[PDB]
């Protein structure tokens, strides 16, 4: 159940998630 073992990317969406967690706060 190891978490964080060489992800496929999640880089282009990192930026997006900042969006969904910025305009609100």
């Amino acid at each position: 159940k190891r978490i964080g073992v060489r992800l496929p990317g999640h880089q282009k969406r990192l930026a997006y998630s900042l969006l969904g967690l910025k305009d609100q706060v």
